[PDB]
C-alpha cells in the first residue's frame, strides 16, 4: 500500500553507523595486508564476488577473507565506503584503482561510472 522511498537510505545510514562502531561486524577482509571489518550481509548485497563467496555453504562461516594480492587497498576502501553510503569518492589519482577493484568485486555499475570519469579527466 504505502511505499516510503526514503526508508532504504535511512537503513543504510544506520548500517554505516554500526560499521563505524564495529557493531555486529562478522568478517575481516584482508587486502594486501590491510584489514577491513564489515557485515557479510552488506558485502553480499553489494558485490557479486562476496555474494558468490558467502552463498557457498563451506565459505559462509569464514570470518577472514583474503582478496587477490593484486587488489589495491585504497580502491577497496573507496568501494567499501560506497557500499555503506551510496557515495563514490572519485579523485584523479584513485579512479583506475576504483575501476579495477569494482571489476574484481563484480560491481558493474561502479565500473561504468569510473570509466566515464577517467575519460572526462
Amino acid at each position: 500500500q504505502i511505499q516510503f522511498t526514503r526508508h532504504a537510505s535511512d537503513v543504510l545510514l544506520n548500517l554505516n553507523r554500526l560499521r563505524s562502531r564495529d557493531i555486529l561486524t562478522d568478517v575481516v577482509i584482508v587486502v594486501s595486508r590491510e584489514q577491513f571489518r564489515a557485515h557479510k550481509t552488506v558485502l553480499m548485497a553489494c558485490s557479486g564476488l562476496f555474494y558468490s563467496i558467502f552463498t557457498d555453504q563451506l565459505k559462509r562461516n569464514l570470518s577472514v577473507i583474503n582478496l587477490d594480492p593484486e587488489i589495491n587497498p585504497e580502491g577497496f576502501n573507496i568501494l567499501l565506503d560506497f557500499m555503506y553510503t551510496s557515495r563514490l569518492n572519485l579523485r584523479e589519482g584513485n579512479i583506475m584503482a576504483v575501476m579495477a577493484t569494482a571489476m574484481y568485486l563484480q560491481m558493474e555499475h561502479v565500473v561504468d561510472t569510473a570509466r566515464k570519469f577517467i575519460k572526462a579527466s
